Formats: structure tokens, C-alpha cells, sequence
């Protein structure tokens, strides 16, 4: 409920990883694949544990490759050919907020080459893998986010501007959310790819909850009002025209965050009650040893890695939440 | 002291001044003056106190003015005309990474306003501060670091321009190091110019430290082997021609810094050892209650400006020292 409970349920998380870490500063996941600490680097700096943090740098630095990926090891379908990038995303602003200049300098860079120079998306599918050069919303918000970070706001601004022709060029946005784009710029309906059914409870709501996120901490750097009613009508949709299960959902954490940044940034009241619904709300779903898990009950020494995902990333959303709330009420009161 | 135990000075030290915030988000301080919380941002991130960090952000939002400095509330005149931005590169960095964008993209501009575009130098005394254009190695390794930070490698590319011609520039550099350059760029010897005496021990040694620390993070972020032969050449330049107090001086923990980075990314046990033992001195310096002082030594609820500034720079000093010489013990096994 309260912002020091929500960062209370994150440090416990992240207390849970950091005593599973392996010597070679892995996080401990059942398939050693860079989809299970991808956030690892900024979850565990957030939580203070900077050692660990910095253990996840040695091995993600140890998997990179000259042009600035880490095409292995990866075997989830998501991150090959939905959103690639997602996971190069996390590693950028992990690695940055670290003091990581170098790996960060290089994450980023190729992330930069996977940028449409024509419609300022980022490429759903990475190098050698099938695809038919789609952006999608979040592997462009993501890379949005890490070019914030990285002081690229010029790629942060070009992120936006594909994210604002997307939601304008929405055919049908009360029914179906489509969330990727052709390399030309169009709205791609094509039935393979990413499209939210918004009047129905299945999930991938992160398709807009992260575009909300991105672009509200772009309108905080920028104060350009345009990144804010974009992000608004973003929340304003997730609210009224989408099901409830946009706040419910495992994914919803994005929508969240950016709930709470929004309440900082304008004092508006139901940005508080988003916030602390879905923050409230991934504190009952934590396991009392620490992590969050889909299946797992008992005091187990890994996790799969979507489990593992999902640990780390809570321990960024509940901080973030929490401190947004907690500075939120500070100005407006 | 092993990473944990530097670590575990660090997190008792936030836990000292994260339970005697002000509920404005100021550190307890007994003067209200910007010097001694610049470094609150930073430090308390790092310890993983982001709640208490974002309300040294709240604070520090309140007092910046339309330009993006903060000149009031300032008393100590080394925050006036020696380095004058040496509290706005710290307030950048810890903005940043916390991602307030909006005050860390204003406090950046600002910085770089106090740039001389000739030199690469940034002017130590502020606006309407009397003073002849001077520029100081504090002032220039700061806001290079802040640059650093926000992803202006150009301005940091052109600070350490400044400080590679400061240092060939030396006049007498085995009996003093002037850390000051005029406006056309020559080095100053003036009587009223910053100047080390580095064969006494009578401390002033981060202008020599910082200026080491900030070269050796532009050498990780850009590889260039220009800015590490020159941090190498300052790092062997406190060990061999300055006296023990470079170590062994409270300002001591900017070199302890780039030591424990350069031995991550070189590995030459020199500098594992450099770290170690400026590292363990400072842990032997704490409170028991985990604040630093001077010659305080009770259960106290605030401190003067200037042991308050101390506590804060030890949680990030003992935090960086902690994670580079942990990670680089991973990497040189």
C-alpha cells in the first residue's frame, strides 16, 4: 500500500536474488539465457546492491559481442523476433546508471543500428533472424528509454514521434491495439503480428503500458506537451476503453510506473489510485520468500526464466512506483 | 576490509542520514546550504535508499532556479569561487541517474554555460561571484564527469583537453601542482590560485584525485588510451612524487576511486592496493553511529555542513571502491 511497503516487498525481492547468484554473476536461472537477467544490472542497483549489480556487468560484459549485442544466449521467441531489443533495452540502462560507460557506449550503439532512419521505430527482430523489418511499440519504447538514459534524446524524440503516428494511425483502437508497424511506417495489421484485444482479458497490455512510461519520462526531460497528452491519452485509454484486466495483468507494472510518474509530474489523483492499485496489487502476488512466480510455492534455489524476469522486474517497478508516490505526495500537499 | 565490509560502511552511513531526512527531503544538515547536500542524490541511489533519493531530488527541484543553477542557499567560499560548480556536478549526476531528466537535462545546460570554449575549462567562481575567468581542475573534472553521465562526451572529451594541458603546462610540478588555469588557458601560479603543495602533508589532493577518477571513467567510456596514460600518469604521480598524506588526506577517496577503476579495467595489483588501503582507512574513520566527523563522536541527529558532505561522499567513495575492486577480482582471477 504505502510507498516504504512496496519498496519493502522489492528489497526483499532483491535480497532473494542476490543470495542465488552464481560466482560468475549469473542470476539463478534454470536456462542460462540472457532473457533472465536482462534487468538485472538496474534491478539490483535500484535495491543498492551494487556488488551484485556490478557481478551481472562482469557477465554481461563477457557475453558481448564487437558490434554491441548479445545475440546468445537466447531461446525465448520473444526475444528473437517479437521484441528483440527488449532485452539490449535493460542491458543500456543498467549498464549506464552503473558507471558502465564502455558496455553502455556499446549496448546502445547497436541499438542505434536497429533504428528505422525513416519512421524512428526499432526493429522487432534481431540480426539474423527471419523478419520482414516490423517495429514494434515496445522494443521502441524500450530503446526510447535506454536513449534517455544515455543522453541520445534526439533518438528519444525520434522514438516518439513512431509511437504518436502509431496511436494516430490506429484503424480500430476499440477493439484491437496494434502494436507494430511496417518498415515503412504504416500500421501493420497483418494476423503475425502483435495486436492487444483490448475488450478482452489477455494480456500484453505492456505494449502500451511501457509507450505510457517512455513517453512520460520524455515529457520530463523535454517538457514538450505533446509527449504528455500522448502518454495521457495512453493512461485515459488503458482506464476507460480498455478491459480491466490492463491493470491486472502480470504486464501491468509499465502502466503502473508510468501511473506514478504521471501523479509526480501533474498531482492528478487517479494516477495515485493506478499506482497504488497495481503496486498494492504485485505485493499480494509475492511469494513470501521473495521472488514472484506463475507456479512456484515452495523455497526454491531458481527459478525459470520468466520467473526470474518477472522478480527483477518487479523490484524496478514497486521502487518505481514507490518513489514517485512518495515524492508525488511531497509536491502536492 | 573485503567489498562486503566497505560496502556494509557505505549502507550504515545512508542508514544514518536516510533516518534524519527533514521532511523536505534535506539531509540534516545545521545550516541549510546547498554544500552539504549536493552529493545526497547520488549516495543514497547507490545505497539503494531511492525514496530518501528522491527527496533530495524534491529538495534540490525546489531551489533551481530558471537557468538551471542553483547560486543560493551557498556559504563556503570554495562553492563560490575555487569551484563553484562542484555542487551542480553532483546534484547532474545524481539527477540523472535517478532519471529526473528534467532537472538533470536544466543543471547540465547551466554547467555548460560555465565552459571556456578555448580552453575546455569551466570557470571556477559563479555568476556575479568577483572573479577573472579562471579555471580549475575540480571544476573542469566535475562537470566532465556529470558530462559523462548525461552523454555529452563531447564536453568531457573537452575537459580532459583542459586537464591534459594543465598538466603539461605544470611549471614546477614536483614541488607544486597548480590546479589553475586563466582564461587564455596558461597555468596560474598566482599567490590567490589553487596550488598543492604535494611534497607536505596539507591535504587539497582530490585536484590532483578527481581529475584522475574522471579521466580513468572517459578512458572506459571511449577506449581512447590517451585519457588512460594520462589518469596512469596522475595515479603514479600521487603514489611516487606526492606525499603519503594524497592517501591518507580525507580528500584522499577521489584517488581510492580511480584506483579501484583502474584495476578493474588494467588489473596491476598496484592499484588494487592503492584502493584497498584508502578503502579500509576511511571504514576506520566511521562513527560507530555511521556518520563521518571531524571531531564529533555522540549519538547526534544532525552534523556541521562540511561532515554531512563527508558522510554522503563516503557512502559513494566506499560504494565504488567496494564494487570495481569486486569485479575486478572476477575478472582477474
Amino acid at each position: 500500500n504505502s510507498p516504504h511497503e512496496l519498496k519493502n516487498a522489492a528489497q526483499r525481492a532483491a535480497d532473494w536474488l542476490v543470495e542465488r547468484q552464481r560466482p560468475n554473476g549469473a542470476l539463478p536461472s534454470r536456462t542460462a539465457v540472457i532473457e533472465s537477467c536482462y534487468k538485472g544490472m538496474w534491478a539490483l542497483h535500484t535495491a543498492g546492491h551494487t556488488q551484485a549489480a556490478s557481478a551481472v556487468a562482469d557477465y554481461v560484459t563477457s557475453l558481448l559481442q564487437p558490434d554491441g549485442d548479445i545475440p546468445q544466449p537466447r531461446e525465448e521467441r520473444y526475444f528473437l523476433d517479437v521484441h528483440y531489443l527488449y532485452a539490449n533495452g535493460y542491458l543500456t540502462i543498467g549498464a549506464h546508471v552503473l558507471g558502465r560507460f564502455g558496455l553502455s557506449r556499446k549496448l546502445m550503439s547497436f541499438v542505434e543500428t536497429m533504428r528505422n532512419p525513416a519512421t524512428g521505430g526499432f526493429r522487432s527482430h534481431g540480426p539474423a533472424i527471419p523478419g520482414d523489418g516490423r517495429c514494434d511499440s515496445v522494443s521502441t519504447s524500450i530503446s526510447g528509454l535506454a536513449a534517455l538514459y544515455t543522453g541520445r534524446v534526439d533518438t528519444a524524440r525520434s522514438a516518439a514521434d513512431f509511437l504518436g503516428s502509431l496511436w494516430v494511425g490506429q484503424p480500430d483502437r476499440k477493439n484491437v491495439f496494434h502494436a507494430v508497424a511496417d518498415a515503412s511506417g504504416a500500421v501493420l495489421t497483418s494476423d503475425d503480428a502483435v495486436a492487444v484485444q483490448v475488450r478482452k482479458a489477455e494480456g500484453d497490455w505492456y505494449f502500451i503500458g511501457l509507450p505510457a512510461f517512455f513517453l512520460t519520462a520524455l515529457y520530463e526531460a523535454t517538457e514538450d506537451r505533446a509527449y504528455l497528452d500522448l502518454a495521457t491519452d495512453l493512461m485515459t485509454y488503458m482506464d476507460e476503453d480498455c478491459d480491466e484486466d490492463a491493470f491486472v495483468d502480470s504486464s501491468c507494472g509499465k502502466a503502473g510506473v508510468a501511473a506514478a510518474l504521471l501523479y509526480r509530474l501533474t498531482g492528478r489523483p487517479r494516477y495515485r489510485e493506478i499506482a497504488e492499485g497495481i503496486g498494492t496489487l504485485l505485493c499480494e502476488r509475492q511469494s513470501p520468500y521473495g521472488y514472484w512466480s506463475e507456479e512456484e510455492t515452495g523455497d526454491v534455489a531458481d527459478l525459470f526464466w520468466g520467473d526470474l524476469d518477472m522478480t527483477a522486474e518487479y523490484v524496478l517497478w514497486l521502487d518505481l512506483i514507490g518513489r514517485n508516490l512518495a515524492s508525488g505526495e511531497r509536491v502536492w500537499a
